[PDB]
């Protein structure tokens, strides 16, 4: 109970294709679920929106720990945002980086908690991500939002 612990999937079979998220946010002592489909979206975009919208819910400075099998979302933490806020959100082409209408959503709101990452590997030990992976694939089966961020290429 003390940290905030957040938990996600994304997943979507086609590029682009309808897809979808599962969020467990657990907070006070409360769990509270997020899951949504989405008509025309990619996988890495659901895997940003599963963060975002969990971490939107909160409404202080929260100490969080994010437990996550995402690679998408560790190289970027890891390896590629650094760089890309130098660059002012560009890659090496000077083009804009890819979903980045996410990624700056997503990085304003960890900007606002003490972020804990953990990394993980499969499904087995990780129940919580596991039931997230069952929200995200059952939204994508039935997706009523728009994804109004994506871009083509």
């Amino acid at each position: 109970l003390k940290q905030v612990e957040i938990f996600t999937d994304g997943s979507c079979l086609g590029n682009p294709g309808p897809g979808g998220y599962g969020a467990i946010l657990r907070y006070r002592g409360r769990e509270k679920t997020f899951s949504a489909g989405y008509t025309r979206t990619t996988n890495n975009r659901m895997e940003l929106m599963a963060f975002i919208v969990a971490l939107e819910a909160l409404k202080e400075h929260c100490e969080v720990i994010l437990s996550t099998d995402s690679q998408y979302v560790r190289q970027g933490i890891t390896q590629w945002i650094h760089n890309w806020k130098k660059r002012g959100w560009k890659t090496a082409d000077k083009k804009p980086v890819k979903n980045v209408d996410l990624w700056q959503r997503l990085d304003a709101a960890l900007g606002q908690h003490q972020i804990k990452w953990e990394w993980v590997k499969g499904h087995a030990g990780h129940p919580e991500n596991e039931r997230c992976d069952e929200l995200a694939r059952a939204a994508a089966m039935n997706p009523t939002l728009e994804d109004t961020g994506y871009q083509v290429e």
